[PDB]
């Protein structure tokens, strides 16, 4: 059973634009029944208020249930949209379209980019940032491992989650419930929800033990953690929303994955590393790079390297906005490129204050 | 003697402006000598990095030392300066100068405006937002009382305070010392200083009784509530500091306090009832007010009258920040001035959504 | 003959339908008479608010699936126009505005009377300039023309969605050799809106022809309609203009009144809009179905002589601080945040005010 | 003889002397040697930003206490230039510039050379306009003399404060019948820094007189200096000047080298400004006193053809968002988030660049 992925970095005019990739599928490149992922930067604030992410999952579903002549609820059951909200700094916002088929082709000489797909069942907001979340999760990976036809968890390079927040209407109706949440408040919710997502991935992986997990390590252990692990959260979905990308010797893909992970927000060393583990082996062999993924976050001491910054003193801009436009302008600066995917709020991925970083590259 | 308040609301021009003060001292209306407290307004974000309270107080605690040919520690050790960072809308800065006059001369028939002044120990990170943090308030609370010869506190109208927060170094510091403090957030970590030191007010004037009130009720039981209580958090400071407004038989005053509670962020009725127990008792009595002084909240339940808003939802700009602006508004058009003091946050200061508001007023 | 029926509905999100589908299902509303829908929606209301452009998305998607067409025939047969924004208390909703032709008299005197007008899409260099100005005053002649309002003193708001410069849009003028009317998204936002203000003016008388150029524009506070309302929006190229006022040929149970608050905390206009408008005392309160105001910073930095920090505050736009204070006015008289309040007044009211409007059942 | 020395300190808060006041009291720093001291305050860095008056006032009181002068006297005496925002990962700190006559020979070659001078106040409407590009220049001039620099190509850094309009003094100087070069307090700051940097680029001879007018100001960018680095505050209403360069009257074991970036990600660039002041390798790193660099949004709203939302985003302004991804560039290259980056950088570098200097260690 040999699956081929094809990936395309597609650079977006507004949060509605499906021009690009409308463009790819007029010309024959893409066929839109292979679409099984799109995982866009979306020019809000990445935080709680963020409605960009919803306006480009209604457009891309709208544009792709026209094409395919189906409606939009079966777009939304087959093909995960996963909108990462925040494009700050230099950030431009785009999309990447997965697109995954079946292919007659021989044995890849090697392992190649393979791709799998799942979703949880939705939460109830009590939910959220805890153990139910995190096991959820974790079956959710296993199954969309399957999916990518990879077994072996160390050829995992990249998990990428859409997962839920709390608003105030929602912690509010849980109360008339009777029922308390984890946290109450809208902005630390994501962190809870990225947090038990990404433990959910470690627990999948094999990457911690069950025994290690528990409510009360989510978000205060930061020991424990995913190396793969990328989760980001939104107002428009109440489940999580999985893609598992690795390499599977099942693959016809012209497309590798490798991957490593920041130490620190300023760790150019480790985007050299992730380069280097996709193939890419010198400022020439750039050219080869699809895209860029990572995660960011602001360290819970204050500091980078010993030397205070203010992301989390700072009352005017959340600190995933500032972490987001540091990581950015950091792997920018190393390929020459910002429109590459970053996303704020590492919890439980990488260490407390880096996050893993991923490179699909051409072969 | 026969104590005499007199009270200043002067304009102010940006945080460290002190020209109006200097007006009134080289004019001979102050004897800097007799001023107790300064509350400000100032033009900060009244968040966590809101560095123009430290400024405004370092500018007059420098000018007033070198009037009076003191250090400006000994300044610092002598006069309350509290600064309520924020002027949001058409909020505009200013601050209220109380002036304390020892007179040989009968005291004013009935009860006129009394002030008092008292400070707290300094607290550790760990203690805020915690019972150590109450019970000193309100043994401060009482001693306020007694410098402001109030021996009823049915007679005291408005308790202001300022009291500490957490930033990332002090919760890191804590962190190093095996503490735990409140809540790892440093924004949030101001409603819990701000509630606790409400709580204390609310303890010491017997609004509540202690048997009520435990670190599990602070900032979760909103039934708890002081009716005069006023507080605001500052980096600048790592104590409490505590001024007393109230009415005295033993005072020769020219002024009264009165009060009452906004039930919510648009109550204008109370503002029109705090006019009223002010003695003001028409629109063209509004030239004898001094100043308003009131408390101004997001509702938990992210809601005013049944309508949604998205004060606890807004990622871009913090709560206080838009309750300030609310009723701040609300007054202004009440009273025909925006230039009024209005501090957001009101944990455990009237209901929740809602706040105390006192009125200075001439007889 | 005509008559218009007005639905405030909260919203829960920027593209909730579900209070217009209630309606809908219920009778209440017939979609194919639905005319305009007027909507506060929660982003910035500033340069980079997608909820306007989401918002409109959401309701022609169901509009024209509820009715059989296309969403390029909704968008061409009813004005959307969002206003992002809902600052402090400022409840988002949306007002749905349906005219209906009924066999009944029309009522006595006058009673509520709607009509709407688009433009022509404007290249980035007309906006706040004459090109824009002019054309909007032919759109709202033809829209007081659908709402069978002859003469101007009936006319009560005139509320305008108008288009904004971006950075790339003033990049590709330049490529095109073309200056734009300023350098600045933000302050593009307001050439667009008091253009488009000073469009309604002429329209309406006034303001004379002669009085208006280019080099006024935003220039001269002495040049102000009282009943115009405009915004501005990434998400369309246009102006869309909605006519508001009372016309005789109406059998609407419904009137509007206006005033003009001198200033944003202008409680005594807000009373004096409710009675223009019918409401008279407190307990008529409940006749209220919406409250329409602009609000803005005064450009001398004060409000009664006070100072505050709108124009200095590098943090919060100015556009935002003025909807959360009008609204809270607002709100504070009439016992309700979800009104419509707008900021941005260049030309509409004085410098540092703007037209407030009461649609109330008689 | 000359002696420069440059010490870069963490900082707690604005007001946080306690690192200077550690190096006075263990006798590393004369305070009475102090000629400038260069901060990143922790502010917004835009037009309500009082953490840079803060930080000042705390400097000049400590400074008159140590020495036994007044305030005035030390403000007269010392550069205090404060530049806000500490956006990203930047670390708030001061440079602290020591300036002592030693009887040591001529060290080989050039030295690290600092010279300071200030300019008279400039009315509000001034800002943006010849006068200020002129009085610049002559104080640039100055300076470069207190230095003991001849040759401008020796000046490798001239950082600047400068003033800024706030809607009060706007409508100061209409009341005095003025008109000021924008009514805009934000855009106000581009003017100052652009026409500030015209008037080093007019005194360094890197831009003719000629080529200057008040419709260049913050309009060609093909006028730039490749050296200037300019700040605007409130704190303060004239512009005062530092020019750092190398001078063979200098016995400084330091030296100062520059680039200039072509974009806000040019590495490149980073790397060579530090091998312009002998920093040949990443093991030489540890001889970095500080790197000193303005960044910006380019106008075209772009970086290598790569859309971005700098100049649309109506919560963060631009200059917020250029000193983030600058200092994160900086950060990553030299292993280190303290260094000095202040943004917009109007006729400073090319459009969407700036310049960048390392004072190292030979
Ligand atoms: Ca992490
Ligand atoms: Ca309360
Ligand atoms: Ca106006
Ligand atoms: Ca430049
Ligand atoms: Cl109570």
């Amino acid at each position: 059973h040999m699956q081929k992925v094809e990936v395309f970095r597609i650079p977006t005019a507004s949060p509605d634009d499906i021009s690009g990739l409308a463009t790819l599928i007029d010309s024959g490149k893409i066929n839109p029944a292979e679409i099984v992922a799109i995982l866009g930067k979306t020019e809000g604030n990445g935080c709680v208020n963020d409605f960009t992410r919803g306006f480009a999952t209604q457009s891309l579903a709208m544009y792709l249930a026209e094409k395919l002549g189906i409606s939009r609820e079966e777009v939304v059951k087959k093909v995960a949209f996963i909108m990462s909200g925040g494009t700050e700094g230099v950030m431009t916002p785009h999309i990447t379209v997965f697109v995954r088929k079946d292919v007659a082709a021989p044995a890849a000489p090697g392992k190649r980019l393979a791709v799998g797909v799942a979703f949880t069942r939705d939460f109830l907001p009590e939910e959220l940032g805890r153990m139910e979340q995190v096991n959820e999760v974790a079956r959710a990976v296993k199954e969309a491992m399957k999916d990518a036809q990879i077994d072996d968890p160390r050829d995992v390079h990249f998990v990428q989650i859409k997962c839920p927040l709390l608003t105030a209407e929602r912690i509010e109706d849980a109360k008339r419930r009777g029922k308390d949440v984890v946290v109450n408040d809208t902005y630390k919710s994501m962190a809870y929800s990225r947090g038990a997502s990404a433990l959910g991935v470690a627990l999948a992986l094999g990457e911690i033990s069950a025994d290690k997990i528990s409510n009360e390590a989510i978000c205060h252990d930061w020991n424990l953690y995913s190396s793969v692990a990328s989760t980001s959260a939104g107002v428009e979905l109440l489940n999580d929303e999985i893609i598992v990308v690795g390499n599977s010797t099942n693959s016809a893909s012209d497309l590798v994955i490798g991957h490593s992970v920041m130490k620190d927000a300023i760790d150019a060393d480790a985007v050299r590393a992730a380069l280097k583990d996709a193939g890419i082996r010198s400022d020439d062999e750039m050219d080869r790079i699809v895209n860029v993924l990572a995660k960011a976050e602001a360290a819970s001491s204050g500091t980078v390297r010993g030397r205070r910054n203010t992301m989390l003193d700072d009352s005017d801009i959340n600190h995933t906005r500032s972490a987001r436009a540091v990581v950015n302008a950091v792997i920018a600066s190393v390929v020459g490129d910002p429109m590459v995917y970053v996303s704020g709020g590492a919890e439980h991925q990488g260490p407390d204050g880096g996050g893993p970083i991923a490179v699909i590259a051409r072969v």
